[PDB]
């Protein structure tokens, strides 16, 4: 959520070619000529990865990610809420 | 209150022998003697004063004086009143 290395992309078994190996989207020729696919999802075309995407979902700065890897204060009365809005009213005399 | 310098036992004409002149209890052949009389006061006795009767009514030490001669925040409603004891209770929901 996402992680610290990497996140939920190395999950789904659509990046391999087999177990452990990452699935090569591409060859050097059609890089060194018109660059990396920006938009491109390795989730959505089954056709392997391209420099850079087993990492892009992460925060920018990576600072971000460590930053809230910490503690979590979850809810457990409510399967379907994490977070909610709460008010409170100090009326006083 | 009681002041500074002196207090109210300086209004007494009482301690004076004329205007501006401090009344004089015995005589240097008494104090050497006898020795000084702490109990006496020189406004009800009416017969003079012993050295030390103009400043013993200040504190003990006068620094004391000194420290609450600041200001006052002084009732102004009630004539008989200056300080009273005051509760201040908060009820909060």
């Amino acid at each position: 959520c996402p992680g610290i290395e990497m996140t939920w992309s190395l999950q789904n078994p659509v990046i391999y070619k087999d177990a452990y190996q990452i699935k090569h989207y591409q060859d050097k020729a059609y890089f060194d000529v018109n660059g990396l696919t920006p938009e491109r999802d390795e989730c959505e075309e089954e056709t392997g990865c391209e420099p850079g995407d087993l990492t892009k979902r992460m925060a920018c700065p990576w600072q971000a990610d460590f930053f809230n890897c910490t503690i979590q204060t979850v809810n457990f009365s409510e399967p379907s809420v994490n977070k909610a809005s709460q008010t409170e009213t100090v009326t006083s005399r």
